[PDB]
C-alpha cells in the first residue's frame, strides 16, 4: 500500500471516466475481441459437434464467458470504486434501460448455461444467441462517447 487499492480505484476511474483515454484504448479492445468472438462464433457452432467425438477449442467459450462474466461485475464495481457491496447492488437496481436489462437477463443466463454443463446444445445455442448475441447490442450500447446512435 498505498497502491492495492489505490489501482483497483484506479480501473474503476479509468473504465467508468468517458475521456480521450478511455475512448482510444477501451473500443479498439471492443472492435478487437467482436471480431475475434464471431470468428470463434462461426467455429464454436461446428465444434459443438466436435464436442460429441473427438478434441476441440470450446474450452475458450468458458474463457471469453469468464471474460464478460467478469466485465459485468468490473462495471458494478465501478458502481463508486470501494462501493463493492454498496452500488454493487444499488448500480445493477440502476441498470434499467432496455439493453440492460437484457444484459442482467443474459449475465445470468450466461451463468446457468456454464451450470447445466457444456451440453445441452442449449448451452451451444446460448454462447452463440446469446452471448454473441449481446455483443451485436454493443454496437448501438457503443460507449465510444457521441451520445451514440440518437
Amino acid at each position: 500500500v498505498l497502491a492495492r487499492t489505490h489501482v483497483q480505484g484506479r480501473v474503476y476511474n479509468f473504465l467508468e471516466r468517458p475521456t480521450g483515454w478511455k475512448c482510444f484504448v477501451y473500443h479498439f479492445a471492443v472492435f478487437l475481441i467482436v471480431l475475434v468472438c464471431l470468428i470463434f462464433s462461426v467455429l464454436s457452432t461446428i465444434e459443438q459437434y466436435a464436442a460429441l467425438a473427438t478434441g476441440t477449442l470450446f474450452w475458450m467459450e468458458i474463457v471469453l464467458v469468464v471474460f464478460f462474466g467478469t466485465e459485468y461485475v468490473v462495471r458494478l464495481w465501478s458502481a463508486g470504486c470501494r462501493s463493492k457491496y454498496v452500488g454493487l447492488w444499488g448500480r445493477l437496481r440502476f441498470a434499467r434501460k432496455p439493453i440492460s436489462i437484457i444484459d442482467l437477463i443474459v449475465v445470468v443466463a450466461s451463468m446457468v448455461v456454464l451450470c447445466v454443463g457444456s451440453k445441452g446444445q442449449v448451452f451451444a445455442t446460448s454462447a452463440i444467441r446469446g452471448i454473441r448475441f449481446l455483443q451485436i447490442l454493443r454496437m448501438l450500447h457503443v460507449d465510444r462517447q457521441g451520445g451514440t446512435w440518437r
